[PDB]
């Protein structure tokens, strides 16, 4: 049997989580589907695309703590091996 | 090849709440694992900490703790002998 843990420490700080959820398109296209989300401020109107490390293969997605006071809009496109189509329409969020 | 359509129904949900994380320094004793344990701070009932994957780091965080209440913390250790004893514990406020 193992001996215990030592130097056990536990802190404290407030952040934010957003959860975002989606519906498959009805054209799939010939194949599996895949994820792309971006990412673009309340102020500014450049879209920047939410880069992972896997492949976002399910139509829901979390970021955590992004700046607080800050306001987001999200939008989905999907991906085959023939291209990216178009993205979904935009929803906001506060943070 | 067909490109897809865009995807319909885009909701999102947002929440800031605080967070908490745990750290340690593994024991001096294969493959290992670890096993959290809450109490509130009325020290006397001391629960499990479920997860969904095994803890194989000396790190681990709650997001959705409930706010205003006080928390002790202890870590225990797993071979495949057994479970070890645990650490000494840790207090937290969120």
């Amino acid at each position: 049997v193992p001996g215990p843990p030592t130097d056990l420490s536990v802190t404290e700080a407030t952040r934010s989580y957003v959860v975002l959820s989606w519906k498959p398109p009805g054209q799939r296209g010939h194949e599996g589907i895949m994820y792309f989300v971006e990412k673009c401020e309340a102020g500014t109107e450049n879209w920047q695309r939410v880069n992972t490390e896997l492949p976002v293969k399910s139509p829901r997605f979390a970021l955590f703590d992004l700046a607080e006071g800050k306001s987001y809009c999200f939008r989905v496109r999907c991906s085959n091996s023939a291209g990216v189509g178009e993205p979904s329409e935009a929803t906001e969020v506060t943070v």
